[PDB]
């Protein structure tokens, strides 16, 4: 079932989300189907639980739109907590289906660590660096209450997506 | 004639204007006139030269959209120089028309004069206070390249004009 994306602007992308509880049941895996769905149909490369107004600590994300991107595998992730394994920062165009047509360059860690729960309570943990990294951050900090906006650094960057000419 | 407004994003917004220096021209009303009308057809309060890709240090603005706010006399200000008359700051709801469905709070000067000159040449100097005031400080911020994004202090009030319910 494909869910409506609420928009920046509703409050429910900005609370601080509890985490998952029901790992292994069923309402979780027909929940996390309905999320790879909307992400599918919106054409994303993540959607965080909040982004539907599911307040919970969960996120969909991965592909084989962003065309010059490499594959990141299609993963479902409870509870995630992340930890950069370097200091060093990289600039990267981000988007986000909460903010439809426009797109900023946003810094991020090159370099971490994450880990969770699979849908099914097994657990995650993964090293990823670049996109990979970006992605899960990303989608992270729907999980604290926190949209790409705020964590710009170069206004010039920000714009249309139809429009920006600004070269990376 | 009505103009294409260029949105955010376009490199046009983020340029400083040179000065108008055909006042009382032809030219200058024409282009006055277009600004107007535009300003006009989009239902704005504001609209600055750099907006329609005009590299020119004029703005028009004032009506009699913004529903809770009051009268701005309908000014065409060429050159204009702005300064605060009080260091007191105050917070407000801003749009955009090269941002279209979006706002945020802005703190902007509560109290300041401006000078420049109407397209016909003569002068134009002004204490504005509130709104009257946050119009032309943001019409203002066109000309040097500026816009209202980086500007925002509270980040919780960026979102969709259909879907905010931030209570200022
Ligand atoms: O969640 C999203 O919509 C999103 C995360 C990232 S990272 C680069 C683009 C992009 N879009
Ligand atoms: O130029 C504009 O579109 C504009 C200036 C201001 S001040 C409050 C809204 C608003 N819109
Ligand atoms: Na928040
Ligand atoms: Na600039």
């Amino acid at each position: 079932m494909i869910r409506d994306i609420i928009r920046m602007g509703d409050k429910r992308l900005l609370r601080v989300a509890p985490q998952v509880t029901n790992l292994g049941s069923a309402e979780l895996h027909a929940l996390v189907s309905d999320m790879f769905e909307t992400m599918g149909a919106a054409h994303g490369v993540g959607l965080a639980a909040p982004q539907i107004a599911v307040d919970l600590q969960l996120m969909v994300f991965g592909f084989e739109r962003y065309p010059e991107a490499p594959a990141v595998p299609l993963t479902a992730l409870a509870n995630a907590q992340i930890e950069p394994l370097s200091d060093e920062m990289e600039n990267g165009w981000e988007g986000c289906l909460s903010i439809p047509g426009l797109r900023a360059v946003i810094p991020r860690y090159r370099y971490i660590r994450y880990r969770g729960f699979a849908p099914d309570g097994s657990p995650i943990e993964r090293e990823a660096e670049g996109f990979h990294a970006r992605v899960v951050q990303h989608e992270y900090d729907h999980l604290v209450g926190r949209l790409y906006p705020s964590r710009i650094e170069n206004f010039d960057t920000f714009g249309f997506d139809d429009v920006l000419s600004y070269d990376l």
